[PDB]
């Protein structure tokens, strides 16, 4: 799949779905998932609970309450197994699978910097293109970042 990075706020992409980097235990906290929580709505977090806990690796699909966009796509990637390069690998695999499965064409993700705080940065980030190439040409995916200059160096990389 092609991957384009803008700057801007997750939250307000509109499109078919939005990847929400999770714990397997499907509980939201702070930062995007935050952000996500109070711009979505307690719906998104009632359906996770009917949902229940997952595996780390694999992905969960919800509504997405209030946002723009018809779904969230929450990819496990810590939770009772500590977050690695290859948990990374895997949610972000499993939640280009329920993107897919979903028939869907527009999927946005943030960096997943929050939740990754002890991987070598380009090694998380070249195992998450790695599985963005992969998917299918069905899919577009945006690459969202906070602020400009980020958003820039992820495009000059490639």
């Amino acid at each position: 799949a092609r991957i384009r990075h803008v700057q801007g706020d997750i939250t307000e992409f509109q499109g078919d779905a939005i990847v929400n980097a999770a714990n397997n235990y499907l509980k939201l906290g702070a930062g995007v998932a935050g952000a996500i929580l109070r711009k979505g709505g307690p719906s998104i977090q009632e359906e996770c609970d009917r949902i229940g806990k997952i595996r780390v690796g694999e992905a969960a699909v919800t509504g997405a309450g209030n946002l723009p966009v018809r779904y969230v796509i929450h990819a496990a990637v810590l939770g009772d197994e500590p977050a690695s390069l290859e948990t990374v690998r895997k949610a972000t695999k499993s939640a280009l699978e329920k993107a897919v499965e979903l028939g869907l064409k527009t999927v946005a993700f943030t960096s997943w910097g929050a939740w990754v705080g002890g991987l070598p940065a380009e090694a998380v980030h070249r195992v998450m293109g790695e599985e963005i190439k992969k998917a299918p040409d069905t899919l577009e995916v945006t690459g969202v970042h906070g602020t400009e200059k980020s958003a820039e160096a992820y495009r000059r990389a490639s």
